[PDB]
């Protein structure tokens, strides 16, 4: 990720899809920009300003910017930034550190977004775009090799602000559940378990629930040779020793009070 970083979308930026930019700032950093544009028009321009202590949202169109809209920059110079832009049919939804801080209504057609560019006083460390509107409860097959050792499932989700629990199931053909992952806010813990031949095993719930209602999170289930390695927001939250053959895990369920915005198999 050198800057200026420019990237080329393969298909339209569509409702349901999220663009994620993470990065590092310096102690002399002044401003960095994120633009969604074509090739000219900039349907969304984001200027994070440490000089003014604001984030500035705008649209460049017909050779000129329009009226600015502003929000408070929660970032002090130095320290990491996490900016996520989800396109909808009427607006972009922008979240800072996985908390929504701005709705920005379309001013020109979202379908003009063919590129994005990051620039300025930022050391970029992570970019990704994709996602869709994932209906919940969710249920899908997993590719072919499914989720096998050496592969990881990456789930982007947002626990509902007034929810009490939600669950992710990693399944095998017979309907066995190799890992049931069940954050429960009313017990301040995340239950992990397996469902073998219709019966649930013990219940590993050790650890501090790092999730927070209304705050997006990054969930990663790294299938390894002897255990799952479960990462939450970039740090290992638990390991779960395999109670079944960890090959042939080809099903995925998601239920409960959760909004899911991203699934990627890695």
């Amino acid at each position: 990720y050198p800057v200026p970083y420019r990237s080329k979308l393969t298909e339209p930026f569509e409702p349901g899809q999220t663009l994620i930019i993470k990065g590092k700032t310096a102690e002399d950093s002044v401003r960095f920009t994120i633009n969604l544009h074509n090739t000219n028009d900039v349907p969304l321009h984001i200027s994070v300003r440490f000089d003014e202590g604001k984030i500035v949202f705008n649209t460049f169109s017909k050779g000129e910017f329009g009226k600015e809209e502003r929000k408070s920059n929660p970032y002090k110079k130095g320290d990491d930034i996490d900016i996520r832009i989800r396109a909808h049919d009427s607006k972009f939804s922008i979240s800072v550190d996985q908390k929504e801080v701005k709705e920005y209504e379309h001013r020109v057609p979202l379908s003009s977004v063919t590129h994005f560019s990051v620039d300025g006083d930022i050391l970029i460390t992570y970019i990704h775009w994709g996602g869709k509107y994932y209906p919940v409860p969710y249920e899908s097959g997993l590719a072919g090799d499914g989720l096998a050792p050496g592969k990881s499932l990456l789930i982007f989700a947002t626990p509902e602000k007034k929810g009490k629990r939600f669950h992710i199931n990693l399944l095998k053909k017979n309907g066995d559940i190799a890992l049931h992952f069940n954050p429960r806010f009313d017990e301040k813990a995340i239950v992990r378990n397996s469902l073998i031949s219709g019966e649930f095993g013990n219940e590993e719930r050790e650890g501090k629930n790092p999730l927070e209602k209304g705050i997006g999170c990054d969930l990663e289930f790294r299938n390894e040779e002897y255990a799952f390695q479960i990462y939450v927001d970039g740090e290992r939250f638990a390991t779960y020793a395999h109670r079944l053959d960890p090959h042939d895990i080809n099903g995925l369920q998601i239920g409960g009070d959760v909004e899911v915005t991203g699934i990627q198999m890695v």
